[PDB]
């Protein structure tokens, strides 16, 4: 019996980068058990949406650990390639229900977890590069969510503004790209003016306004994979996997998808090693009412495996099961 | 926190009318929760196909319990009217996908569950009234399925045929209608003669040929309801609801249906009491691309409620949600 530190996105009054839970487990404990123990602690309704992402701290290596995998078997395997201080385990929401935001507002621990997760990704990945009107609104909205006391024109008084700027930092709400490039108090005639259009909202209306604003410049509701379809004339595409498109491919005309299969039609999921000279990842989906299986060639076995995990998650969610649709050969 | 006895169709080597599960539930458990607790044990994939039927033993009263209803609230209501020993709760497959047989072969616990359920209904409802050629093959196919070690030339020998007479029982495979009207040894010239055409079939092929033969004389892939359509000039019809017709009404020509809507078109379901002469149940479906709702007028609220459950089950199955399409005004 050992213990495991899982970073997660359930908020407390500490600093975001320290949010975590230490879970102790046996050699029969699987990843599903780890997940239920952490969220049940927070009275989460939508347990089936959560998964466990293992990232290598010193590269781009990432493994989504399947709910059926044993934690000890997993911890034993990945500690061979790298030392324990080189791995980060985080709980993320990965499998979204159809109409997830509406369904998440009806389960507020998860609505917030998702909000935290999406905001965090937003900062670490696209906050610096985004239209600075957007970066403003999103920032204002998070201030409005934590500090429900700064109503209407209350940030225009200076003795509350400095509670947010000089000591703690504005970098908690705004990208560094924007806090540097504009002047010390041209920034706050912009913030106080921007704040006014959201000053009336409670926190839940703020969380939802956050998503409305962010979605058109950052699709957090899907995952895309560069890969190739076919068993004879292999064509390379960008697959889009998500709640409202099922399995789709991008047709160069934005993230707007062309449909391929519904999760309800996927009967079996299968992923192997590429039988030849390169180390590509293979993926086969048996689709109902379709003679040919859907064959996917991914750049690596790691990526094939991560994709199988995403598709199995939606399959489980869309039927009402805990049983995996993945098989062996 | 109480216990509940749910009859079902997962086979064990006990006696068939005694197959059941005792599930423990609290006062937050919904029907969906009961169903999950029963099926997860058997690695069932298509959980969204299952529903829960409550029948009163001392009348013809039947209530389909909606997955969102809470078990204890339901159970309190019907235990007011009659004591527990007069109620039977059975898990049933009620919502079928298009190409359901094909879909079930890739989830054999359900294929087996469905077979048992359909075979049971057959014996309890129409086995006695069906052409005795049909009764012969159907009875035989269960034998070829039940004893998977016994090959084709094994029933022609007299000393194992009576292993099925004296110990197991012939009433287990054939209607009493047939075991009585033909004599003991004209009947085995009949069983042995019929059995030979199915001797190569394994268990999966036995089940599928069972459905193949049964389907033309007993529709187990649909439900029919006597009711009336329209909001003004009410016409009385027989609705036929199922995977291969969606919502249809019958028009004189057998169970041969006229199409009305596909489940994918159903936007909202709404069912209330008739403010009119009888305690009729009203049922309104908003259909996409039709300005006018489809109004269904049923003989009682109970039938209206049972129809709402069927249509909602299919709406959930066909889209991929747990979210109900039933709205409550």
């Amino acid at each position: 019996e050992r213990v495991l530190k899982v970073f997660h996105y359930f908020e407390s009054n500490s600093e975001p980068t320290t949010w975590a839970s230490i879970i102790r487990h046996g050699d029969a404990t699987d990843v599903r058990g780890i997940i239920q123990k952490i969220v049940d602690s927070h009275k989460v309704k939508h347990v089936a949406c959560y998964g466990l992402r293992l990232s290598h701290l010193r590269s781009e290596e990432v493994h989504w650990l399947h709910v059926d995998m044993g934690v000890s078997s997993v911890r034993e395997k990945y500690e061979l390639a790298h030392p324990p201080e080189e791995w980060k385990y985080e709980l993320r929401i990965r499998y979204l229900p159809k109409g997830f935001l509406n369904q998440f507002t009806e389960d507020k621990p998860t609505l917030n977890f998702f909000y935290q997760q999406v905001k965090s990704d937003y900062m670490l990945e696209i906050a610096d590069q985004v239209d600075q009107e957007i970066a403003l609104k999103l920032g204002c909205l998070e201030i409005r969510r934590s500090y429900g006391e700064m109503r209407g024109n209350a940030l225009e008084k200076k003795s509350n503004y400095e509670v947010l700027e000089k000591d703690v930092g504005l970098k908690r709400f705004f990208p560094k790209s924007l806090l540097d490039s504009v002047k010390a108090k041209t920034l706050r005639k912009l913030i106080q003016q921007t704040f006014r259009q959201f000053a009336n909202l409670n926190r839940e209306e703020s969380i939802l306004k956050f998503f409305e604003i962010l979605s058109p410049v950052y699709r957090f509701d899907k995952e895309c994979f560069k890969c190739a379809l076919g068993s004879s004339w292999i064509i390379s595409v960008e697959l889009a996997i998500g709640p409202e498109e099922g399995i789709s491919y991008l047709t160069d005309k934005g993230c707007n998808p062309t449909h391929l299969a519904d999760f309800t039609q996927v009967q079996t999921i299968q992923y192997s090693n590429s039988e030849d000279k390169d180390r590509k990842g293979m993926l086969q989906l048996k689709i109902a009412g379709a003679p040919e299986p859907l064959t996917v060639t991914a750049p690596s076995l790691t990526i094939a495996e991560n994709m199988a995990d995403l598709i199995d998650g939606y399959c489980r969610l869309v039927n009402g099961t805990s049983q995996s649709f993945i098989i062996r050969p």
